[PDB]
């Protein structure tokens, strides 16, 4: 069960097995394998309907998603180091973009130009 009278503001994404995005290091690639089961495999968004634009939309979906975990690490004194956050900083954005690439259809049809 879940009981979060704030995060019901956002919806849960498409979902993905182990999202491992190739940062192109060895260390940033391994550090994931360790805490894999502790990282979020998803991100938080809405279906392009109260939340619109791309540039600042991604900056805000990225922020509000990751914030809702990094504020949660600063609850106890964040075991998630800077380099643990910076992994997720990218992953959150990619999975925001990857969700948003589904909702191309709805945007294209509901506007044009």
């Amino acid at each position: 069960g879940s009981v979060v009278g704030g995060l019901g503001g956002y919806m849960l994404g498409s979902a993905m097995s182990r999202p491992l995005i190739h940062f192109g290091n060895d260390y940033e690639d391994r550090y994931y394998r360790e805490n894999m089961y502790r990282y979020p495999n998803q991100v938080y968004y809405r279906p392009v309907d109260r939340y619109s634009n791309q540039n600042n939309f991604v900056h805000d979906c990225v922020n509000i998603t990751v914030k809702q975990h990094t504020v949660t690490t600063t609850t106890k004194g964040e075991n998630f180091t800077e380099t643990d956050i910076k992994i997720m900083e990218r992953v959150v954005e990619q999975m925001c973009i990857t969700q948003y690439q589904r909702e191309s259809q709805a945007y294209y049809q509901r506007g044009a130009s």
